[PDB]
């Protein structure tokens, strides 16, 4: 399903804040004792509206939140933390969470290797 | 393993209530400060003993809670959330979690139509 | 990348304790109104230094350290208990995020008997 931004107005960069799991520590800056606070272990980066992706992004986020909400509603989990984990645990299972039969459209297996290779097996003769 | 009811009686319906990730919100109703308070959120059903599993569920709960206990017992989470993402996990390592020999037990991989696919690929001649 | 135990001293053998999420429980010991205390959960177990690996092991938590503090202040949950399965899904997703490939290096299908199946088929003439 396509994006159409249907926002009043689109700030087309995306001067965006967030974190990294493991930055280039110098020295002892790692140890929480010696470490940055709370409020300086952010990283920044610019991003443009190359193909459109900041203002699809922006009414993404948009049209995501009835949804995200609805979901919220239903929890009784104080602070969800499981929404992507949840996303690639489904991902897995909507594609091996059955028997793979080659060569249908639901099994991502790529025999043409095997296929020729076992074609060019009977070239001997 | 087979399931028993040797419960004293068995209620054979199941009427059950639950609540949906999304339900069909009309207008405002899914932004939580116009929505229903937490007592509207639910939805109900009603299932009959058909296939006897109205009875063995009753059963399959009272048999369940001797292992789910003693899993309690050593979790120091206080409350857990996580048994179900837990067990499709450990659905996909169980199947793919090593390499898939191909017509073995435990290789979930239906290759019969690239099996005939190649096969006829021989019937020029 | 091995590990080089670097540390002063390694004390070889590894007296640990932890809990099993299903111990043999005897009567209505499973049911926590009769269970042991929060003290009375533990087993117990004896490792040696075979293969090295206590030595080793010792380092490799020493290693950790800075990679899992760095992590830790990086999220935003008060008690982390994902890591083990965030593995598990990475593991998987390293070997079944794309279309596998048979022969690839990259693809974990050993189709071996499969050939050697179709091969010997040839074989009636
Ligand atoms: C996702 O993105 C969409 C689009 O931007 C967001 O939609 C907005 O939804 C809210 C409802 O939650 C709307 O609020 C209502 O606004 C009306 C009138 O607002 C007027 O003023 C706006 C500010 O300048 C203007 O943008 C509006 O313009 C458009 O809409 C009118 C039709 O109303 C149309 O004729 C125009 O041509 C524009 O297309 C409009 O001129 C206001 O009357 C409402 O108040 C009543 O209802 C609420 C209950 O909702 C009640 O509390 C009040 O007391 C009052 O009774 C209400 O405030 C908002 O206007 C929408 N904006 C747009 C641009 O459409 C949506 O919210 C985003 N989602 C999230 C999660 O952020
Ligand atoms: C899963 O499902 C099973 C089966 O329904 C549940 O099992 C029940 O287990 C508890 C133990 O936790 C039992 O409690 C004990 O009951 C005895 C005697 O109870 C009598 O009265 C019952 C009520 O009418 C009746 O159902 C019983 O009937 C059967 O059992 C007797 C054998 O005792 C048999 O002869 C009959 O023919 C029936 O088959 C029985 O007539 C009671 O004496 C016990 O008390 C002592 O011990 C406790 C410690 O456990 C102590 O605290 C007391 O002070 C006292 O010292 C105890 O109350 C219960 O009877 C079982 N029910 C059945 C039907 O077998 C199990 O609990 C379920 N699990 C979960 C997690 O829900
Ligand atoms: C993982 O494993 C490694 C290796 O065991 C651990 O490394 C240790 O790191 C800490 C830093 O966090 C070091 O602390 C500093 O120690 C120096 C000097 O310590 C002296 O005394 C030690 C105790 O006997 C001895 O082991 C040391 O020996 C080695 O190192 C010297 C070089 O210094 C070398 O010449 C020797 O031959 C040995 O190889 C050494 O003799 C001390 O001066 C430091 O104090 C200053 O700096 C701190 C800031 O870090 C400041 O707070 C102080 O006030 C002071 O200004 C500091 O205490 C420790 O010595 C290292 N140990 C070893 C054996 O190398 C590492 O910590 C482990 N990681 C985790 C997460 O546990």
């Amino acid at each position: 399903e396509a994006i159409v931004n249907a926002q009043p107005k689109c700030n087309p960069n995306l001067h965006y804040w967030t974190t990294q799991d493991e930055g280039a520590a110098i020295g002892l800056a790692w140890i929480p004792y010696f470490g940055p606070a709370a409020e300086g272990i952010y990283i920044e980066g610019l991003m443009h509206n190359q193909d459109g992706l900041i203002c699809g992004l922006r009414q993404l986020a948009n049209e995501t939140t009835q949804a995200l909400q609805l979901f919220l509603r239903a929890t009784t989990e104080l602070r969800t933390f499981s929404i992507l984990n949840r996303k690639a645990i489904d991902f897995l299972l909507q594609r091996w969470g059955g028997t793979c039969h080659i060569l249908g459209p639901d099994c991502c297996i790529e025999p043409h290797d095997l296929t020729k290779n076992i074609t060019d097996k009977i070239d001997q003769i």
